[PDB]
């Protein structure tokens, strides 16, 4: 996250860190929200290598011991049938991940509300970004969670020349394009939190941002849109 503060520890408790096994070490790659005890949401892009994944729960510093973590496996990896690699602009950017255990619920591990099918959000609606990912553009890591707040920019604004055009698709959200704050790589994966009927809800899944760089005025950070993929998700989990 660009222009991000410092998350508190039990503000965001179903964002984890999707990890792979490097060398002998573990590196944070992605983030990702809990949904179930047993299921991660997290974007396709994360998984397109084919390495040994894991995920932390109640996970607040990368480096640190926080005393609260959870670290499980990953078992089975669902990919979303139309994603490709090559076609991000495509969308479909989203994978759930089945854990090889179930996680213990607490107030640093809670499950991630999803929208209701099809809900879209007004212009300018409130939302924060969280993850782990670069501070700046071409930067480092975030040692601790960072969060930064971050309005949605509707269809018609995002889909206009000046901003994205035709890169984003309306099952996609766009939020931010300030020039200050953004997510960045390492943030996708990881969750949009938008305040709705005075609750937190994940409408977003981390995607993409601008190749000229992560802070870019009119170059939102884009969003798999989490409620045009409800069916598909719950299609998954009942079925595995
Ligand atoms: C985000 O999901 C993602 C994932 C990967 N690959 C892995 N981290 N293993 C590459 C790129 C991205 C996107 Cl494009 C990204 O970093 O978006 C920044 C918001
Ligand atoms: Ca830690």
């Amino acid at each position: 996250v660009v222009g991000g503060t410092e998350a508190q520890r039990n503000s965001w408790p179903s964002q984890i860190s999707l990890q792979y096994r490097s060398g002998s070490s573990w590196a944070h790659t992605c983030g990702g929200t809990l949904i179930r005890q047993n299921w991660v949401m997290t974007a396709a892009h994360c998984v397109d290598r084919e390495l040994t994944f894991r995920v932390v729960v109640g996970e607040h510093n990368l480096n640190q011991n926080n005393g609260t973590e959870q670290y499980v496996g990953v078992q089975k990896i669902v990919v979303h049938p139309y994603w490709n690699t090559d076609d991000v602009a495509a969308g479909y950017d989203i994978a759930l991940l089945r854990l090889a255990q179930s996680v213990t619920l607490n107030s640093y591990v809670q499950l991630g509300v999803l929208p209701r099918a099809g809900t879209i959000l007004a212009n300018n609606s409130p939302c924060y970004i969280t993850g782990w990912g670069l501070t700046r553009t071409n930067g480092q890591l975030a040692q601790t969670l960072q969060q930064a707040y971050l309005p949605t920019v509707d269809y018609a604004i995002c889909s206009s020349s000046s901003y994205w055009g035709s890169t984003v698709k309306n099952s996609m959200v766009c939020a931010g394009g300030d020039g200050v704050r953004s997510g960045c790589q390492g943030d996708s994966g990881g969750p949009l939190h938008c305040l709705v009927n005075g609750q937190y809800a994940v409408h977003g899944v981390t995607s993409f941002v601008s190749r000229l760089g992560c802070n870019v005025t009119r170059k939102p950070t884009v969003f798999t849109r989490v409620s045009a993929y409800i069916s598909w998700i719950n299609n998954v989990i009942a079925s595995n």
